[PDB]
């Protein structure tokens, strides 16, 4: 139920490599982790959860872009990107969170298919 | 030293009555309110903080974007804009924290100026 | 050699049927038609050209976002998103134009890999 | 009535000396230059036009991103970044084009006031 993909506008490719954590809020409105990987050469990450694993709440998903860039020797703005959304059962539905990437500068976007 | 610009990019305006709110690393690790206010009619938030105030730390600018779409009759994908970055840490500059709505969809830009 | 896939910020989905046009600048400085059609309801447009057929030079691909907006009913700024580049043979390449589109804002990017 | 702003999303600064070009769509449907400058300091660049001059019309600003980044280096994807929009078709208006800018990719927007 759950994709993300990154990609990088400095060198137009891919962000490979990319370390995310997935948390979902708790009762106590802390983030407990819920899943986790890094991204492949596509930029993407697949396989993170499953339909029954994946029921209605808050999740934050982070992105460590800072450790991307210093690998890339570039000196980066943000600590990580996060997104922060409240998965909603409104009929059959598939997450792909996207994300660009620039030194200074990100965006995200949210695809939602059925 | 810390100023935030925030558009619409559905209306082509200032996004105006944004909720900022500013949060500083402790210590401890936890997460200490640090300023709050929110976007004018220019879509500008000034008067934060102050240049003695504003020290060396990892800071949190938090928009509310869930209440600034849902006021105009939309339902968003995300809680809120969430700007994480170290501050301060080679002396004093002066940020600007951008970022660009829309419903399923924002960007976000630092500005870093000596 | 060319994909072009575009979406929707303000539905957070793929824009579907939006129509691209692809010219190639001739030796006389103007556009020339080089090859046209619609997105899918993946967003996405394949088949555009050949490796053959894609030479090195400068392409436009434009997207007409007006048309797109108005089929929505959604009031938008720009006539239509342009993107101009030149391919360049520097080994193996395939070039994917990303498009991000919001009635008053778009972003675009290249994906080129191996 | 016509500004022009831009941002470097690399150095998380202004662009600065980005050439801009403005042209004008003429009744035989050909790009009739309208005004040109280059942005500022600040990455600003104002006094293009006068409410008088700048009357109804299809309007094109292109933003030489190339130069830019060449300039500093880098070797970008586009040859340009173009604005193309219909202007005060329903009374004046004061348009301002904003543009971020990164290697492989850009994003435009326009704040349009009353
Ligand atoms: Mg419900
Ligand atoms: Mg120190
Ligand atoms: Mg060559
Ligand atoms: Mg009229």
């Amino acid at each position: 139920p759950l994709m993300v993909k990154v990609l990088d506008a400095v060198r137009g490719s891919p962000a490979i490599n990319v370390a995310v954590h997935v948390f979902r809020k708790a009762a106590d409105d802390t983030w407990e982790p819920f899943a986790s990987g890094k991204t492949s050469e596509s930029g993407e990450l697949h396989g993170l959860t499953t339909e029954e694993e994946f029921v209605e709440g808050i999740y934050k998903v982070e992105l460590d872009t800072k450790s991307y860039w210093k690998a890339l020797g570039i000196s980066p703005f943000h600590e990580h990107a996060e997104v922060v959304f409240t998965a909603n059962d409104s009929g059959p539905r598939r997450y792909t969170i996207a994300a660009l990437l620039s030194p200074y500068s990100y965006s995200t976007t949210a695809v939602v298919t059925n």
